[PDB]
C-alpha cells in the first residue's frame, strides 16, 4: 500500500512516495525539519511558545466589553484589530488551490479543472489498509448508527447565542451560490464555477439563464406583481428551469437564479428580497445616470449587490456567529499593504462543515400558524398568504437550533445528515484530528475531550475505538461548544479561513476594483459601505419591519 | 456621444459619464488629483523627479558589459536586480483583470467570462465621433495604404540582434498556446481558457483531447516511429482533430495538442521536440518512482515541462530579446516577500503586439534547399525528409527579420498584417499615444519622433494627420528601434509587463507549488531549474546539435 497512508508528515509537510514502502517529507517553508517535519527551527520554537490558543483568543474577544467598546469607536484601533483578524486566518488556505477528490498530489488537472471542489487535505489513498489510513478498524462504524446515537434530535436544543430563522435561512440562501454539488458527477464536483460570491443564486450560473431572468429594461430583473406585491417571475414566463414537484401551480413556480430555491419558502423569501434589492439599485443608478443603457445598469447593480452581500456577511452574519464584542469590519483597504491572493476555490471540507441542519426547528412558525416540514417544503403559497412582512417578523422571533453539542439533527433531514457522513467517506476524507492539525489545532486525546461529556463520548468510543479515526462531520455536530455558543472550536477554526478567502478574495475587493467608479460613483459605493441585514429588509419589505440575526 | 470619448482622465484615472455630456474622473490611488487626475501629489512629484526613463534604464542594461559580468557572478546582487525587474513591471497590469472588447466599464461578465481576451485599455465607445475618440478624421486611413506604404518588405532587413529561425519558430510555437483567437466569436475572444503557460499546445485544451493524445502507459504521450525517429501520432490513429488542407496524406497528418501546428513545419519541429521531452521526463520520473502509476507520471511530467518552458522563456528567450548584459533569472522565490497575484488573463493588446510577422524570412533555408512560403506551408514532408537535426542546424544558422524600423513584413503574409490592423479597429483599440500613456511612456509629439526618420513619417502624416490617432500595431512595426535592436521602446514596455504576468503568475510559481515534491522530488525539480533551449534540443534531437536564439 501507499507509504503515505499513515499521514506521517507533520506541520503542513508534504508526503511523497520514494519507493513501494518508502516515503519522504518535503518540509519546505513549514518552519520544521527532520524526517517528518517535527523538529522546529529556532524562530519557530519561539513562535509556538508565544502564540495563544484559539480558545484563549476567543475568550478575549468575548469578554472585556468595556475595552472593546473603546476599541470599536476608535477607527484606527478597530482597523488594526480587523487587519490582524484577516491576516491571521489568510495563511491557512492553499491559494492557488492544490488537491481534490481525485488528486492527492498537485497537478495541472486539479489546478485548472473548475468543476471540482478543492481539498484542504488530500484524500486517503485508494489502497490504504484502513479508511483513515492505517489506524482504526477495517470499516468505519455504520453511518446510520453514528447518526442515531449521537446526531439525531431527541428534544429541540435552542441555540444559546439566539440565532433565529432569519439567520438560518440567510445561511442557506447565501451558501447555496457556492455549494452546488453536481450529483451527476459526484460529491467532489461543483456546479458553481465562480467558486465564491458571484450571486449566481440570483442571476443564474450561465449567461443563458441570466438573460432569461432579465427584463432588458433599466438593468432590471423580470418580476410579477401578485396582490400588489413584487415576486420573482414564473417558470412558464421565463423558461428558466427550476426544481418543482409536478403538482405545484404555474403561478407559484417562481423562477430565480438558483434552481433549488423553490424547495423552501424561507429561501424564496430571500430570493424575493434580493430581486427587489437589485431593481431598487437599478432605480437609484438610473437616477444618477440617465445616460446609461440597460446593460451597464444591470452589471453595475450586480457589482453593488455582491458588495452589499459581503458587507452584510461580515458585519452582521459572521459578527453574530462569532459572539465577539469587537465589531468586525468590511474594508478591502485593510489588505492593500498585505500579501493576499484575490482568488478563491471552494473547498469540499468547507461544504461539509457547513451542513448546519441542527439549525432547523421542529416546526416553522409564521404568524399564528405552525407548519411541519411536510407542509413547509415546496409551498410558496405560505409566502404569498402571509407576505414578506410577516415572514420577517416571525422568522426574526423564532429561535434556531444549536449546531454543536450533539443530538440536534431533526429527523426530517436524517437522510441528509447520513449523506454527509457517507459522502465524506466516499471522498476519502482524512480524520477529524488530521483536519485539526491542518488548521493548527491540538488533536483530541479522547472522545470525552471532544464532547466535554460522558454519554455520547462512550457511544462514539464503542463505535470508532480510536479518537484518531473519529470523522470530521459528526465530530463538528457533537463537539463541546464554546461557552453558551452555537459552535465548538473546530467549526470556527476551519470555517473562518475558508470564509475569509471567499469574501475578501472576490475581485471587487482588489485595489483596481475597490473604487467609486466601479459602482457608478459615490452613490453606488455608499450602498455597499452602509449595507446591513436591517437596511436590506427595510428598503425591500413593506412596513420596514425590524430584523436581525438574533431573537434577543 | 459618450462624454469619455476624448479619454480625458490621465494617469490611470477612470472616466465615468455623469450625464449625457458630463464626465467625472475617479483618481483613486493614481497619486494624482484634480478634474483630469493631472495635479500630482507631493510624494508623486518626487517619485517622478527620481524616476529614470525606460530608454535610460535600457542604456544601462545594454552597456557597461564588464560591470554586468561582475554583477552576474554575485548571486545576491543578481537576485536583487532581478527582483527589481519583476516588481517594476508588475504594477502595470490589472490583476484581477478588468475590461474587455464588450465592456468599457468593470463588470462581472468581463471578470468571469474566460472566453474573452482582457483589455489593458477599454474600447472606444460605439458612438464616438471618430475611431480614436474625438481626434483625427471621421475614418482612419485605408489599412491597405498603411500596409503598402510603411509595412511591406522591399529589401529584407535582417535583425541586428541576430535573432534566428529557432527564435522565430519558438516565438510562434510558445505564444500560440495562449493566443488562440476564436474566429467564430470574434477577434476579442480566445479558445485558450487557461490564459497562460499551461502547455495546451502539447497536451490539448480539453480533457477529451488530452486523453486521445496520451498512451496511458508510463505517463507518456502517443507517438510513432518513422525511420528510427520519434514523431507525433496521426489524426487517423488518435481521432484528434487537426487543421489540414484536404490534400494532405493521412500519414502526414500529425496530431498534436494545438490544432493549427500542422500549418508550419517549424511548429511541427517544436511539437516533436516537446513531445520527446515529455516522454524523456516520464522515463526519468519512473526511475525515481517505480511505484507511481501512469496518471501521476503524466501529471508530474506536465508540471515539469511547464517549469522548463517558463525557465527557457525567461533565461534564453527574453534574455536574447532584451539585449541585456545582465543575466535574467527564473526564480519564484524572488516574489515570496512581494505583493503579487498568481493569476493571469491574456490581454488582446498582448496578442496584437506579438504579431511579429516581420521576423519571417523570404524563403526557409534547410540544408541545401530554399523553400518559398508556398512550398513550406502545410508541408511536413520537409520535416521527415531533412529530419530534426538538420532543422535545428539550419534554423540556428538562418537570420530572422527586424520587427521595428518599418517596411519588413514579407509580401507572402500581407493579408495577415492587414488583418492585425483591421481587427484592431473592429475591436475599437485606442490610439498608440493612449497606450504609451497607459504604460508610463511619453506620448510621441510627431511622426518623425516615432520613426526616427523622415520618409515613412511623412507618409504616415499624410495618412493619419495627427500623431494622436496613429494606431498601435502599425506604430510598433515602424517605430525607431533601439540602437542595433529588434524592437522600439513601445514594444518592450508593453510586452514585458504582459510577459512577466503570464510567466510568474503561473500557479507553479506560487509558494505552495514551488517545492521539490510538486515535481516528484529534487531530480524532477532540477530538470526545471537547469532547463535551457540548448538542453531541450540536446536531450531530444539526434546528435545533440548546437543551438541558441541568435546567429
Ligand atoms: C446552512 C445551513 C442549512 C440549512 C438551514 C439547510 C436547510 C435545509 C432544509 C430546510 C430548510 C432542507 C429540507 C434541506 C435539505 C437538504 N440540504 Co440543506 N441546509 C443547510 C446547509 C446545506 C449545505 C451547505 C448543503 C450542501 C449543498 C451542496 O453541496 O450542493 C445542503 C444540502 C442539502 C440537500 C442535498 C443537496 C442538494 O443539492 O440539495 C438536501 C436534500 N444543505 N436543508
Ligand atoms: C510570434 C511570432 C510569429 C511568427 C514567427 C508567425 C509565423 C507565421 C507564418 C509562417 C511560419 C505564417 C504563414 C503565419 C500566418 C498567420 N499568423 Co502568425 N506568426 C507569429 C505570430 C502570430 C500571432 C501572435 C497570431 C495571432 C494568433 C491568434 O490570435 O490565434 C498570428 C496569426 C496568424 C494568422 C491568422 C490571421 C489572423 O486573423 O490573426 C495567420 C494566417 N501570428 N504566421
Ligand atoms: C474536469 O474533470 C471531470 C472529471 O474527470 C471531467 O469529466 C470527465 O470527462 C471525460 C472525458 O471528457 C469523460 O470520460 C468519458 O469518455 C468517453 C467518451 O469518449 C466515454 O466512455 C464516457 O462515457 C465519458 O464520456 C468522463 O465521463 C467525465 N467524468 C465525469 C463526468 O466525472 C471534465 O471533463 C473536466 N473538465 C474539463 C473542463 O476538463
Ligand atoms: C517519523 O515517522 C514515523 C512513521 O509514522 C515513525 O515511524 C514509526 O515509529 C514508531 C515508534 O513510535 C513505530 O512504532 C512504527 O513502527 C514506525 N512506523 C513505521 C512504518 O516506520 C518514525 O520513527 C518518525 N521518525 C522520526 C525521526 O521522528
Ligand atoms: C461568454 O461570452 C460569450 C459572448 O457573450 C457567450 O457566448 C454567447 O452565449 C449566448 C447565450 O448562451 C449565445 O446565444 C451566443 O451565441 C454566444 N455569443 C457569441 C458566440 O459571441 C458565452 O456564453 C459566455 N460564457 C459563459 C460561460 O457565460
Ligand atoms: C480637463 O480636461 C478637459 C477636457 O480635455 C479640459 O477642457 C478642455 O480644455 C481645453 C483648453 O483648456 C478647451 O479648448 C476645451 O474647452 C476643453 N476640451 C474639450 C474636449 O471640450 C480641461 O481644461 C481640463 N481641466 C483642467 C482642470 O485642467
Ligand atoms: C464565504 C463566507 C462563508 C460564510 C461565513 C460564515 C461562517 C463560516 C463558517 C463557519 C465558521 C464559524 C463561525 C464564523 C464566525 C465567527 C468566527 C470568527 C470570524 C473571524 O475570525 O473572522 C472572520 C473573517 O474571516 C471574515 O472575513
Ligand atoms: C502570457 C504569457 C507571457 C509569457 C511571455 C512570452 C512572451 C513575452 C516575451 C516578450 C514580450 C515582448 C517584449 C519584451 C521582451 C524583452 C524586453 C525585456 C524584458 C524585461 O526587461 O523584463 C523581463 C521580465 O519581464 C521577465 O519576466
Ligand atoms: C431520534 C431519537 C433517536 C432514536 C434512535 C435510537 C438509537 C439508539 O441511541 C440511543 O438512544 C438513547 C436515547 O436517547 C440514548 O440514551 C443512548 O445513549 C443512545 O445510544
Ligand atoms: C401549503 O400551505 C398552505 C397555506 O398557505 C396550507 O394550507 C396547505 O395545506 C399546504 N399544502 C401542502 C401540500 O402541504
Ligand atoms: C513539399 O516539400 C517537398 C520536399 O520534401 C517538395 O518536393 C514539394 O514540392 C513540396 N510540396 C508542395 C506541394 O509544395
Amino acid at each position: 500500500h501507499h507509504p503515505c497512508c499513515s499521514n506521517p508528515c507533520q506541520n503542513r509537510g508534504e508526503c511523497m512516495s520514494t519507493g513501494f514502502d518508502q516515503y519522504k517529507c518535503d518540509c519546505t517553508r513549514t518552519g520544521f525539519y527532520g524526517e517528518n517535519c517535527t523538529t522546529p527551527e529556532f524562530l519557530t520554537r519561539i513562535k509556538l511558545l508565544l502564540k495563544p490558543t484559539p480558545n484563549t483568543v476567543h475568550y478575549i474577544l468575548t469578554h472585556f466589553k468595556g475595552v472593546w467598546n473603546i476599541v470599536n469607536n476608535i477607527p484606527f484601533l478597530r482597523s488594526l484589530i480587523m487587519k490582524y483578524v484577516l491576516t491571521s486566518r489568510s495563511y491557512l488556505i492553499d491559494s492557488p488551490p492544490t488537491y481534490n477528490v481525485h488528486y492527492g498530489y498537485k497537478s495541472w488537472e486539479a489546478f485548472s479543472n473548475l468543476s471540482y471542489y478543492t481539498r484542504a487535505l488530500p484524500p486517503v489513498a485508494d489502497d490504504c489498509p484502513t479508511p483513515m489510513g492505517v489506524k482504526g478498524n477495517k470499516e468505519l462504524p455504520d453511518s446510520k448508527e453514528v447518526l442515531e446515537k449521537v446526531l439525531l434530535r431527541r428534544e429541540f436544543i435552542p441555540d444559546p447565542q439566539g440565532s433565529n430563522m432569519m439567520f438560518a435561512f440567510f445561511a442557506q440562501h447565501f451558501t447555496h451560490q457556492f455549494f452546488k454539488t453536481d450529483h451527476k458527477r459526484g460529491p467532489g464536483f461543483t456546479r458553481g464555477l465562480g467558486h465564491g460570491v458571484d450571486l449566481n443564486h440570483i442571476y443564474g450560473e450561465t449567461l443563458d439563464r441570466q438573460h432569461k431572468l432579465r427584463l432588458f429594461k433599466d438593468g432590471k430583473l423580470k418580476y410579477q406583481v401578485i396582490g400588489g406585491e413584487v415576486y420573482p417571475p414564473t417558470v412558464k414566463d421565463t423558461q428558466v428551469e427550476m426544481i418543482y414537484p409536478p403538482h405545484i401551480p404555474e403561478n407559484l413556480q417562481f423562477a430565480v437564479g438558483q434552481e433549488v430555491f423553490g424547495l423552501v419558502p424561507g429561501l424564496m423569501m430571500y430570493a424575493t428580497i434580493w430581486l427587489r434589492e437589485h431593481n431598487r439599485v437599478c432605480d437609484i443608478l438610473k437616477q444618477e445616470h440617465p445616460e446609461w443603457g440597460d446593460e451597464q445598469l444591470f452589471q453595475t447593480s450586480r457589482l453593488i449587490l455582491i458588495g452589499e452581500t459581503i458587507k452584510i456577511v461580515i458585519e452582521d452574519y459572521v459578527q453574530h456567529l462569532s459572539g465577539y464584542h469587537f465589531k468586525l469590519k468590511f474594508d478591502p483597504e485593510l489588505l492593500f499593504n498585505q500579501q493576499f491572493q484575490y482568488q478563491n476555490r471552494i473547498a469540499s471540507e468547507f461544504n461539509t462543515l457547513y451542513h448546519w441542519h441542527p439549525l432547523l426547528p421542529d416546526t416553522f412558525n409564521i404568524e399564528d400558524q405552525e407548519y411541519s416540514f411536510k407542509q413547509f417544503l415546496y409551498n410558496n403559497s405560505i409566502l404569498l398568504e402571509h407576505g414578506l412582512t410577516q415572514f420577517v417578523e416571525s422568522f426574526t422571533r423564532q429561535i434556531a437550533g444549536r449546531v454543536a453539542g450533539g443530538r440536534n439533527v431533526p429527523i426530517a433531514v436524517q437522510a441528509v445528515a447520513k449523506a454527509s457522513i457517507d459522502q465524506s467517506r466516499e471522498m476519502k476524507y482524512q480524520s477529524l484530528n488530521e483536519y485539526r492539525k491542518r488548521f493548527s489545532l491540538k488533536p483530541y486525546t479522547s472522545f470525552e475531550e471532544l464532547t466535554g461529556e460522558k454519554e455520547m463520548a462512550a457511544e462514539l468510543k464503542a463505535l470508532y475505538s480510536d479518537i484518531d479515526v473519529m470523522e470530521l462531520y459528526p465530530a463538528l455536530l457533537v463537539e463541546k461548544p464554546r461557552p453558551d455558543a452555537i459552535f465548538g472550536e473546530t467549526m470556527v477554526e476551519l470555517g473562518a479561513p475558508f470564509s475569509l478567502k471567499g469574501l475578501m478574495g472576490n475581485p471587487i475587493c482588489s485595489p483596481q476594483y475597490w473604487k467609486p467608479s466601479t459602482f457608478g460613483g459615490e452613490v453606488g459605493f455608499k450602498i455597499i459601505n452602509t449595507a446591513s441585514i436591517q437596511s436590506l429588509i427595510c428598503n425591500n419589505v413593506k412596513g420596514c419591519p425590524f430584523t436581525s440575526f438574533n431573537v434577543q
